[PDB]
């Protein structure tokens, strides 16, 4: 699934970079760093409004 360094386009926050991935592969939790001033958001990958790249 998701990997550190991946870029994600989020419906709300635009494009950001994955800085942490945890939980098991079936319930990944992502930290995604969006450019200033949004900062880092922590969210469950399941049902997240994100697309890779």
């Amino acid at each position: 699934g998701w990997k550190v360094g991946d870029r994600a386009n989020h419906r709300k926050w635009g494009i950001g970079t994955v800085v942490s991935v945890r939980g098991g592969g079936d319930d990944q939790e992502l930290d995604i760093a969006f450019p200033s001033p949004i900062g880092i958001k922590r969210l469950l990958a399941k049902f997240a409004p994100i697309e890779k790249v």
